[PDB]
Parts: C-alpha cells; structure tokens; sequence
C-alpha cells in the first residue's frame, strides 16, 4: 500500500493516470459545469483463481458524495469486462461526472466470493493537484483556437498567437478569404467581375471587419472533444444591418438630391463608398447565434478550421443579422 499503487492478498491496483475531460457528445448525465475523470487503472491478480474485472468494480466519490460512472464517445475506450489468471493483468480506463478541483476518492472491489473490506482497495485523488489540473486547462485550446481564426479573418485582428495555435499562415487564409468574400459579395449584388480588384470593394472587406470587430461578439466554448477532433460551441453575437439597405437608399438620394445629372455607374460607386462607413455605425442586434464547429488536432497539437466545410461559412454567416 502507498499513493497511487495499493493491494489486497487478492488483486493488486495501480492508478496508472489522472486527468480531466469533457463528457462525449452524447453524455446525459453530466452537466456543463461538470467534467468528466479520466482514471487509468491496471488490476494484477494477485491471487491463485482467475478474477473477472469490469469498470463496474470501481466506485468513485467526490467529498462524500458517490458519483455517476460515465462512458467516453468510444465505449472501446473504457476498461473492458475480462477475466485474468494468476499474475495476468488488465489496464484501461474509467470516467466519473465529476465537479473540478474536489477531493476524489477510487475505490475498487474485486468480484470474488466473500466480504467486501478486506480484499478491497481505495485511493485518495487530489483535484486541486496542479498536474490534474493542467488536463482541465488544455479543454478549451480548440475554442482559443476558433478565436484566433474570428480574429485575424472576422475581425482583421493581429494575432501573433495564430500561426503558434492553429498551424495555417494567417497572410494567405486571410487573403483567400477575402478574395471569396469579394467575389461573393458581387455575384449576391450582380455586380460586374470588374470590381473584384477595386479599392471600394477592398475598402468594404476592411470596413465590415472594423464593425464585427467593435459591434459583434463571440463566445468561444469547446463542447466536446473525440481524439483528433472537437466540438466548438460558438455564440455570436451580430452586428444588426437590418437598416443598412434603407443607409445607403438615403445616402444615394442625398447624392441624387446633391448632383441631379448622376449616372446609374456615378450612384453605384458612391454606393460602394458609402457602404464601408454606414456598416461601421451599426450596432449589434438583441438575439444571439449558437453555431457548433469541428476543429481538427495535429501532431504538435494545434486545431484547425476547415474553410470549406459549410460549418465555417454558417459560422461566418453568424456575424451579420438582416
């Protein structure tokens, strides 16, 4: 018997590892405050008999408290029900609904014939210990992540975070972004191809990530994570641009009410012009969008936004409110 390696006369248990997560997609028994404890155990039978071992065996309590056992995403992630002979042994792992930063206590039965407290083992876990804690933290680097692409694409925001973070080089998602925005803002107000390397058409792009910047919002929250991808969880907030049609047929009739003799190309220029300095005096709207966005991890472990996937264009859709 010590810390994290404990026996009876019948089974020998090691905690192997401790570590927070966040619930699987599917997870009802926990809630959004709550985590999930990722114990990984060994069980050696030390006995003569075989000894069948199930997560079942493991009970954990938080305070005083008895918790809900729980399943990750792939159940074949989780401690396998089994049977082991003499000096054979099983590892896997066990999860628990848990509140962050308690004081856990493991404790593991053996399915043998007899009583109970001799031949059981239990184990004292610290929440509040800075290595468990570190796990928790780690949770949200995809939403931190999510951020950082709203910034620097959304927001024209600096961020020397990104390419660390995120793995992609802001200069050409950012470039290739703005080009598809350009080209897709003239196709929605058939508009001639012409403009698409125009300075209003650059000066608009500029423009409208000046406002979301100021007048949107987003919350950043990572939902769910499942090997090399999670779920992030974004709550945006829009800028309102219900008015702007009404903006600019009042500007352009300011500039018909100004010069009469005002060509049909004369007005849609000024309209152009305009466009980028109305936007900016918009604010944001009273609802709020909740879009959910996968992320996917590398090796060096830095989460990525697909650009393609229509996830990201409904997250992107998200900023503005008609």
């Amino acid at each position: 018997e010590s810390e994290t390696e404990k026996s009876s006369d019948i089974a020998q248990v090691k905690i192997k590892d401790v570590s927070y997560t966040l619930p699987s997609k599917y997870d009802k028994s926990t809630s959004d405050d709550q985590l999930v404890l990722k114990v990984n155990v060994a069980v050696k039978n030390t006995g003569k008999d075989p000894l069948n071992v199930d997560s079942m065996d493991f009970t954990l309590y938080q305070g005083d408290t008895k918790m809900s056992d729980t399943d990750p995403e792939d159940y074949s992630e989780k401690l396998q029900g089994s049977t082991i002979n003499a000096d054979k042994s099983v590892e896997g792992n066990l999860f628990f609904v848990v509140d962050k930063g308690k004081q856990y206590e493991l404790n593991y039965t053996p399915e043998s014939y007899g009583d109970k407290k001799p031949k059981s083992v239990t184990f004292k876990i610290d929440g509040k210990d800075k290595k468990i804690l570190a796990t928790a933290d780690k949770l949200q680097d995809s939403a931190k992540a999510l951020s950082a692409y709203v910034d620097v694409l959304l927001f024209g925001k600096d961020n020397a975070d990104f390419e660390k973070i995120t793995g992609a080089n802001k200069n050409e998602i950012v470039n290739d972004f703005n080009e598809s925005a350009k080209d897709g803002y003239l196709s929605a107000s058939g508009l001639s191809s012409t403009y698409a390397d125009s300075k209003a058409l650059d000066n608009i792009v500029n423009g409208i990530k000046e406002g979301l910047s100021k007048n949107s919002s987003i919350q950043a929250k990572t939902t769910s994570i499942s090997k090399d991808e999670a779920i992030v969880e974004a709550t945006v907030k829009p800028v309102d641009a219900s008015s702007l049609s009404d903006r600019i047929e009042d500007k352009v009739k300011d500039y018909y009410s100004k010069n009469s003799s005002a060509s049909y190309e004369e007005a849609v220029k000024y309209a152009l012009q305009v466009y980028p300095e109305e936007f900016k005096k918009l604010g944001p709207a009273s609802s709020e969008k909740t879009v959910e966005v996968k992320m996917k991890k590398n090796d060096i472990d830095q989460w990525q936004l697909d650009m393609d996937d229509y996830r990201a264009a409904e997250l992107v859709e998200a900023f503005i409110k008609e």
